[PDB]
């Protein structure tokens, strides 16, 4: 029981799918649980995929950096898709130490305790159109460490102010 | 010939050294080559460690995101340590597509083609004092993929404007 890792790139290099298509595919194929940790989440296509997973019965847990959470909120309002009236999705924020706002600079997508996407790709249009990035697709034993990290971050997260 | 990965955290969790102490240690123990890919590099302690490696005879290659390269330049000026009169260090910039500046959102430290630190820790004071982050220490076969990525990024890099 070891670990397997493949690298994907943006723009793509020697693989067939873009990182975004891979994210959308990983979400489409979720059966049970999506755990997501993200610094900025404004990408509407990835959001729609997540909402769709939630309607299928997949439990979705999202931890967002506090300082950027408004951008996600704005986007869900645009999409006419309040995350509070979506039963299967739960969202909390994570912050670092203030001095200047400290941030959660972590991101990864952890699906069905089976597969992780970890890297520098944030869920924003600029990462499709403008930025160079890279991710790892991880399976095997190291996925349990991402599971543990997700739980550790959740334990230090807060209910976003917005939410009543 | 497989791959080994350990995780480090900031703030630290179940390991003795901080990520920064680990970065400084990895640089101290470099024998031959440092290859560094960084989005923002303003941390003076890590810089001093790199300069010191260079004086020992270690070849140092640094690829920085173009849009933030001025912050690195500013810092080297403050430190009275021009990277152009340092024989063993070479620095080029990498950019993404413009629309709004596209960025190289990649970072990793690759020492002696043996060990990689990959994760969300940027070489700035805020990552010591303020932000939550995580890295992987990688050895074994996957290190060759970081070597290849470093070379691919170098091939798409430019001489920084500043430099004559
Ligand atoms: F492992 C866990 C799985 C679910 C919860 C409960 N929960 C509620 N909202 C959440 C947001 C992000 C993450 C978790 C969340 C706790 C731990
Ligand atoms: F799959 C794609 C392949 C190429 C592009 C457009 N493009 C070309 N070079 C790029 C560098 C960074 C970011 C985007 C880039 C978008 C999607
Ligand atoms: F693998 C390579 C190792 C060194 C060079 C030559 N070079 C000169 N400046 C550099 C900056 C960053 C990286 C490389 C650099 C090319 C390829
Ligand atoms: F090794 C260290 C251990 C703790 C601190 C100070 N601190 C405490 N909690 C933090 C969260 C995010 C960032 C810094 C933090 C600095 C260095």
């Amino acid at each position: 029981g070891g670990t397997h890792i493949d690298l994907l790139f943006h723009p793509p290099r020697a693989h067939l799918l873009t990182i975004k298509e891979t994210i959308r595919k990983m979400i489409k194929e979720a059966r049970k649980v999506i755990a997501l940790v993200m610094d900025i989440f404004t990408d509407v296509d990835i959001f729609k995929e997540i909402v769709e997973a939630s309607t299928r019965g997949v439990s979705v847990y999202i931890l967002l950096d506090e300082s950027n959470f408004n951008h996600f909120l704005n986007m869900t309002e645009k999409q006419g898709c309040s995350v509070q009236r979506l039963r299967n999705i739960r969202v909390r924020t994570v912050k670092g130490q203030d001095y200047f706002h400290g941030k959660m600079e972590q991101k990864f997508l952890l699906v069905d305790c089976q597969k992780v996407m970890y890297g520098s790709y944030s869920y924003m249009w600029s990462f499709e159109k403008a930025h160079l990035s890279m991710v790892q697709i991880i399976t095997g034993q190291l996925v349990e460490s991402f599971d543990e990290e997700f739980r550790t971050l959740y334990a230090r997260s807060c209910v976003p102010s917005s939410f009543a």
